[PDB]
């Protein structure tokens, strides 16, 4: 074998890290263009970091079985909040399954009435928070509150939402990201050790899952007709014969509302952002011309299937700032990836931003334009790609084109500052920064 | 309960510790005013840290029991340099008698005699040190080394003095120093594994405790009349009717020298830095004025009784520049902060940087000036509040007046740049940035 | 004893490394002229660093034995891949015989040959790389394959080098470097705790060990005349009677070829890059003046005893910039420097960086001059100095001579960039940045 070329190791201790949150997409080209290859090597914390950051190769990073790149050891840090045995954290057979559950929940299949459901959710926070003619807001904030609220009416049935409120759940899952370690991933000797932090995420998701459990043993006790995402969730069987239990339910639970909490509010928030700017009015009008062509109350059909011109804006915010920057594995067998072979124990990358911003795949990559079309095939990697891809994707496509389309359709906006925010590069989950996002909303002459 | 709200999680690993290092007060107003709210959450290593930044408010972050806002586990780096089972790291119960048997030592009652003993050891260093007509001198250096070799006069015997002098002494602290990682608050973990400089100062503290127990053997063998600082320690007599032993002696002894020799020392210097420089002669001609209705040999009533304004200078320039940044505490127990509740296992704390600047509180915040008063009751939080309150304080304001008395009458100084010095809030206990602090001294007309 | 003056404590973890990555030259200057003294102690990570800082104390620094100022505890980072029992790692006595089993391979004694195989794998690769009559190419990635190529035909034989080439050597180094962790030369609670990345790393060195096995094996049963490297350690006897095990040997070459890597290869590129620089032609065309009285066949009389100029031009570019910016030893018993004691447990260090830019030893040291002469004896500390100095220095100018000789005479060179390459300090060996090392060959009329 050839290894990839690698970029010699550095002395300060994690300090690839500082320079990934502050301008990631600078530092990844400077290791591509300085090694003369694609498909390169860094050392973070004495561990290998392969990155594929040639579009062309994006199959062989994206193809192989979890067996083989797993995901298991690079989302350690994530364990106590999801819990054990749950998701990345489970054997490879039941880990398979138990997301497999979790997609099932999920396909267009299971989601009628959720347009109707969000459509009302927007328009009683509308009601609740943009009261007058006339006022300003924090874009960002008001996005993700609208998207667990609205998360929260198509997933949780009546009765789980008068227990557990998404204000509540905002909180529960802001306290649990707060535990986090995000480098850590390259610290796996600390995720070793006894940290306070991760015994109190495991009471507060115990705590959930007490409510959990009441909720079920008061539906056991008054029914003659469960269809919500929990219920579907208890209903569901391991080839084995056997169902998941209620913590491995209540973990899976917490995955896909921690998952969407960020990555839908930042791509709503870009979305709108990029549509309210004045030099694109031009695809504003054109998304008007698209809403108009609707009643007030939308349907299915309407979102998903009658508006090709939505899709775009909302695919070119992603393409333009995924908000992961990194789809990760672990080496746990040897692969080649062109000319190379990228050794076991390597973390092997794949960057949705570099890959987004390479000038091949994306011509003036800088410019948000919902026309263009990739140039390369399988360069647009925003929710992954192959076996593996995003489970979340249609959902999240789902709330933010109904969120789009009702507000845009009820209000008009501008932003207060003459660009389009910054990216803020240094969280987890990369979105516009904050202090950026004061918009002035003006309700539509009705 | 209501969470406070929450920065969310950046990546690189003990980052907001790095800005904290370089623009603490910048980056806390940031946080408040982002989040919209002076109570607020960050993550710092996994370790959420909620910030207390309301000046309205300080009364429930300094009124709690150490049961319940405990200081144990904030301080575990110092158990090396104090000792086991001292101070901070003792049980509660004897950590509340330890901590009163040093304040019994330090109150105003126990005095006689300091202020002769200070402008002593003063006279002396002025003689040794500032010779000549006219000199240049570092500032921070020179009160570093007056703050210690005071102390060591007024609190230990002649005997203790003979075997250990405050150059020993001096050493032996910055030592003890060296060998902390201010950080570690945020990296409990790292407490728990074996460290070597830990088990080094542990054997310097042991040395300390063999002079002194060698000192008490030749008191113990040579008396007819023990009441400096050791022999007042040596007879307290806890609850239950035992002595504090040696180890726990020495220990004390130590954290008093170690707490008073960088705060007092940076007090003393920003108070001179302001007073020579000349947009303030204005307030040193109103200094000389209390100064010269003094004699030369000044007593404890001229001090601490008859020099109110030598007060409101030191007292400001505590304000502008406080030398400790944050007072924390470990919550042990829930608790409410105005429509918050702040939970078990978060550091919460009181920031006297960010709240000494507060525009409500402290009107044009970068001026010192010393006829200021607060516009908000508990605003100044120099030396904290409530119970736990500094129990230095009383000795600390009393070296400081005497030196700055002792020092303005015999000398006039300049300040050798045209701006006060920038603060370094780079270390511990912050003060005055030390190549910014040359200064010239001019022997005034006998 | 008195203690050397301290910087005081710093709260960013490890954040002098930081500094250390960008600028360490004005770092140190700082810390010297702040404390006003050449011996001067920092903390990093708890750890106090004392730097011997005044070019006269040298001698003190690289007096004493490894029993008292040992470099076992500061290169525990490299026993993964060297091995356990292997130089640094053994215990002393076994150390230093094995040291200087190595040392005796590369005397000047053992060189036969090696001109000649130099000047062969040179003119292979300007061959097969270098074929135009003008061409452009990174001078520091040639310079590196010509020093890993180089010193294979020289050290190795056939049958190995068949085995085992020099690109497969090269990688292995090379991934070796990349599961290092510089930092935690000040982090030894680190490297007690499980790191994945070592077991790979003995398992790659247990790989290398198999084919010298073979290679040995194979050699046994072939013979009648191994006085290649592998071949001379392995006929190595220590006092007591006994020989290397393969382990140690195998682990005693990974050392000498790392070792030799990159300094050899930086050194090689500054000195190119300083006489390709047309302000310097002067001593360009005087080492023109000196190749051309040698045929194009050298030997190693003609660059070892006959080269007296281009000896200056490699000494003064190791001068300027030495690729090592720091000598450490863990302190085992305290030990005199100047007017100071420096305790046990400290790191002492002396700094090739900071000495060779001292204006009293170097008069104007940003210039690189060939004909200076140190003003202070032992202030050119490249090599190290005393018992400890490298062993591999005589090895590692035949090469860079030799190359620099063959290269000149056969081809002009010219830097694609006005002023000579900033050094790069960010990494573990620090030599010229990568991107500024663009230059274009022209083939020399035949
Ligand atoms: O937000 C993150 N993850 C969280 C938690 C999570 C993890 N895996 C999941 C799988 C399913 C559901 C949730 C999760 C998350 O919400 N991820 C997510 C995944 C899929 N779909 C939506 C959201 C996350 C985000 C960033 C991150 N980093 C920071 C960048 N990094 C990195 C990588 C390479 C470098 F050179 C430098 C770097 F700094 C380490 C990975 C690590 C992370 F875990
Ligand atoms: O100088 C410090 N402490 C030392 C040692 C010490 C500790 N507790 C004591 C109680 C009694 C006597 C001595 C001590 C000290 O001398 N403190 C002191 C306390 C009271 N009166 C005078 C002096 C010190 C100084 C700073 C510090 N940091 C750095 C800032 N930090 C922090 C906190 C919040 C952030 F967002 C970011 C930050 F970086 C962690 C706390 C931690 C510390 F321990
Ligand atoms: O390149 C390094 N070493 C490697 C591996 C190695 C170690 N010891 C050996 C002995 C014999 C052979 C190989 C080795 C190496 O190739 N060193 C080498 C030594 C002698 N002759 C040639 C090369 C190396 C290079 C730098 C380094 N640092 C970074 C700077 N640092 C440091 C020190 C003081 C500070 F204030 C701040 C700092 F950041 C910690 C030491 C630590 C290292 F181990
Ligand atoms: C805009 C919103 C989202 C973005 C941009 C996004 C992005 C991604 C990406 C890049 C992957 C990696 C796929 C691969 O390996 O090739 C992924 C996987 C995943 N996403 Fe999302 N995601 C989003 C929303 C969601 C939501 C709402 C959920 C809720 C269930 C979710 C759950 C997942 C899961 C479970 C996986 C892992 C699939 C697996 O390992 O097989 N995501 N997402
Ligand atoms: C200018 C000098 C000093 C400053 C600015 C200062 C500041 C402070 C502050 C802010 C606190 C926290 C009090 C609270 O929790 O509300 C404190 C506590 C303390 N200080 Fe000081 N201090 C100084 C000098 C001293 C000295 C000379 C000593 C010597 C004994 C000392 C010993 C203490 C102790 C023991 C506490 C803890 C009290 C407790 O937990 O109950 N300090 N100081
Ligand atoms: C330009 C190339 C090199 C430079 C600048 C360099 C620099 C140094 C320095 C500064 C030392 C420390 C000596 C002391 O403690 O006083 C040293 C030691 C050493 N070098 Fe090198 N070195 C180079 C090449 C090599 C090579 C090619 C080898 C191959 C064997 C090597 C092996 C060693 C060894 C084994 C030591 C440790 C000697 C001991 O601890 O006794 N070095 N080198």
């Amino acid at each position: 074998g050839k290894l990839p070329p690698v970029y010699p190791v550095t002395v300060p201790f994690l300090g690839h890290i500082v320079q990934f949150g502050k301008n990631p997409l600078e530092f990844m080209q400077r290791c591509k263009r300085d090694l003369k290859s694609g498909v390169f090597t860094i050392s973070i914390g004495g561990q290998r970091v392969t990155i594929v950051g040639d579009p062309h190769e994006h199959s062989r990073f994206f193809s192989p079985r979890n067996e083989i790149l797993s995901p298991r050891e690079v989302y350690t840090i994530m364990t106590p909040v999801f819990g054990e045995g749950v998701a990345y954290a489970a054997p490879y057979p039941r880990m398979r399954e138990q997301l497999n559950f979790l997609a099932e929940e999920l396909t267009i299949a299971k989601f009628q009435n959720f347009v109707p459901a969000i459509q009302h959710e927007v328009r009683k926070f509308m009601a609740e928070n943009w009261k007058e003619d006339e006022g300003v807001i924090n874009l960002l904030e008001d996005c993700g509150a609208m998207i667990i609220n609205t998360a929260c009416q198509c997933l949780f049935g009546e009765d789980l939402r008068k227990r557990l409120n998404a204000r509540h759940f905002a909180q529960l899952l802001s306290k649990m990201e707060s535990s986090l370690i995000p480098a850590a991933v390259f610290m796996p000797w600390l995720l070793r050790l006894p940290l306070p932090q991760s015994a109190r995420c495991r009471e507060a998701r115990a705590e959930l899952q007490k409510i959990l459990g009441e909720i079920i043993v008061a539906r056991e006790k008054e029914e003659a007709s469960t269809s919500d995402l929990l219920g579907g969730l208890l209903k569901a069987v391991y080839r084995d014969g056997t169902r998941m239990s209620l913590h491995e339910v209540c973990g899976m639970i917490v995955a896909a509302m921690f998952a969407g909490q960020h990555t839908s509010t930042i791509t709503t928030s870009w979305s709108m952002l990029h549509l309210m700017h004045p030099k694109n009015k031009k695809w504003l009008d054109k998304l008007h011309k698209e809403i108009d062509e609707f009643p007030a109350q939308l349907n299915y059909d309407n979102v998903m299937d009658e508006m090709p011109f939505a899709e775009r804006c909302v695919r070119e915010s992603i393409r333009r700032d995924p908000p992961l920057l990194m789809v990760m594995r672990m080496v746990k067998a040897e692969v080649k990836v062109g000319s190379y072979v990228v050794p076991k124990g390597d973390i092997i990358a794949c960057s949705p931003l570099l890959s987004h911003h390479d000038e091949e795949a994306f011509p003036n990559p800088r410019l948000w334009d919902p026309e263009r079309d990739e140039k390369v095939d399988g360069a647009f990697i925003g929710f992954g790609a192959g076996v593996h891809k995003c489970i979340g994707q249609k959902f999240a496509l789902l709330q933010v084109k109904t969120i789009l389309a009702t507000a845009f359709r009820e209000y008009d906006f501008q932003l207060l500052r003459d660009e389009v925010p910054d990216p803020d590069y240094h969280t987890m989950v990369v979105g516009p920064t904050l202090n950026q996002c004061l918009v002035k909303y003006t309700r539509k002459k009705k």
